[PDB]
């Protein structure tokens, strides 16, 4: 009879949610934020916000009664509004981009009617979806007050959400504390067998060997297992669920390697998409290819993308000593295996390759922090809003560099088009329509190669569950048993 769950994680690269980055990132901000609504079966439930009414051009919503801060601050709309502003100018462009369609929203509180009203600057589908998202939890006035504070650990009456964090050990331990004063729980239509932990230790374990190890030896009570290990566990201490979606992603900037097609193609010719998930996921995953799971809005609808077939034989004329700058996400298979595999796969067509393979953390400050820094990465994407969206927004627009959500740089005039006719559209069947066609686009002029949805599987000892509802990423639900 314990009220402590010890759950193995990545390091985190931030604990802001404006900074938040890397499923670590989220992971905190779940505990210690409350978003307006959250995941479930059938799409999404009310939590800070009680209900919502609106359009993709404009939402409203109107907050709970009896929530609070970790100081005892009223939740009024004016905090709400002011959190949600204080995001979309100070997160990083792409999840503004991802969240609001864009950089300037109109974000209004009303204390008497007890509404907040967002109003994207063109109409945006996302938008209901991104605020389930943990990074769009809701900062109280103390954490406004001192963001260079909320990126290192607890500002004092900051958290809207059911714990504050009480101890940190730097990149080893997070212990979250559950507090008394706390029941703005979101109307959840599914229900779960067993208890809220009162003490939750985020323990950073460094590899999945360790992670698995120390489940086995009693360290730990939940953590992430590599697909070799699960063999080590009964079913009965696996909890499997679909999770990152894979694609490729360019530096397709003027002056870099993959700003010409013909070697991004040669890239294309070269990865097999079964040796891939082979590597990366032993069978456990699933082939896609598109910017999602069978589950992700449209992800059937037509065309099916025409994806490059291999030829070794091209690529080795093409990549003969072209230098590549593979970056890494040690999270794409055990140690970042699958792009083991793919420097691999490039050094035998006879390209000089480097191969950074860096902590989900690291990978995501240099993607979104550097992005003339590689010319290659396998992109681990959470799609949280369950849309082609997610993927499409990584290789249209502005690029990053000028506060875009553009990743890659890349122009494709085609993919940019039918981004902009997916929000001038009329019916759902259209904007799939449009999106399924933006995704063929964009693998037919080898922006990208879809290559597979993964699954996150959890080892957990006796005593201890863990539920992600309505295929929620950033929404891991423990409970002591
Ligand atoms: C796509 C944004 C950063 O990705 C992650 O943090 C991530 C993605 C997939 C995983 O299985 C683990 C982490």
């Amino acid at each position: 009879t314990t009220s402590t769950v010890r759950v193995g994680f990545d390091t985190p690269q931030s604990l802001s949610p404006f900074n938040a980055l890397a499923l670590p990132d989220y992971q905190t901000a779940r505990l210690s934020y409350d978003t307006l609504v959250r995941r479930d079966a059938g799409g999404v439930v009310p939590g800070l916000a009680a209900s919502w009414t609106g359009d993709a051009a404009q939402l409203t919503f109107t907050i709970r009664d009896g929530a609070t801060c970790s100081d005892g601050t009223e939740i009024t709309p004016t905090v709400v509004a002011d959190s949600l502003s204080a995001f979309a100018k100070n997160a990083g462009p792409s999840t503004v981009v991802d969240t609001f369609g864009g950089l300037n929203p109109a974000i209004t509180a009303d204390d008497a009617a007890g509404t907040v009203m967002i109003t994207p600057e063109a109409p945006w589908a996302d938008l209901l979806a991104a605020l389930s998202v943990a990074s769009t939890g809701i900062v109280c006035p103390a954490g406004l007050a001192n963001l260079d504070g909320l990126n290192t650990g607890s500002v004092e009456g900051a958290e809207s959400g059911p714990y504050v964090l009480s101890e940190v050990e730097p990149g080893v331990r997070y212990t979250y504390e559950l507090r008394d004063d706390y029941d703005s729980w979101p109307e959840w239509e599914t229900t779960l067998e067993g208890e809220i932990p009162k003490t939750i230790e985020y323990t950073v374990v460094k590899d999945p060997s360790a992670s698995a190890n120390q489940i086995l030896s009693g360290q730990l009570d939940l953590g992430r297992i590599m697909p070799d290990s699960r063999s080590r566990f009964s079913d009965s201490q696996l909890v499997s669920n679909p999770f990152g979606n894979f694609y490729l992603v360019f530096n397709e900037r003027e002056g870099a390697v993959f700003a010409d097609e013909k070697n991004r193609e040669a890239v294309a010719q070269v990865l097999d998409r079964d040796a891939f998930d082979q590597t990366t996921t032993d069978g456990t995953g699933e082939l896609t290819d598109t910017f999602g799971s069978k589950a992700t809005q449209c992800a059937t609808a037509a065309p099916r993308p025409a994806l490059t077939a291999l030829d070794e034989s091209a690529a080795a004329e093409t990549l003969a000593g072209v230098k590549i700058r593979l970056l890494g996400a040690q999270v794409v298979g055990a140690a970042g295996a699958g792009n083991t595999y793919l420097e691999a796969a490039l050094r035998e067509a006879g390209a000089d390759v480097t191969l950074e393979n860096v902590d989900i953390g690291t990978w995501a400050g240099r993607v979104f922090g550097q992005p003339e820094s590689y010319d290659l990465t396998v992109f681990p994407d959470l799609n949280f809003t369950g849309t082609l969206t997610s993927g499409i927004s990584r290789f249209t627009g502005p690029d990053l560099l000028q506060n875009g959500g553009n990743i890659s740089g890349a122009v494709s005039e085609t993919a940019n088009a039918l981004a902009q006719q997916a929000r001038t559209a009329t019916t759902p069947e259209q904007k799939c329509a449009a999106d399924a066609e933006a995704v063929a686009a964009l693998v037919a002029e080898h922006h990208t190669v879809p290559l597979l949805v993964e699954s996150f599987i959890y080892a957990k000892r006796d005593g201890f569950s863990v539920t992600m509802l309505g295929g929620s990423l950033d929404d891991h639900l423990f409970r002591i048993t």
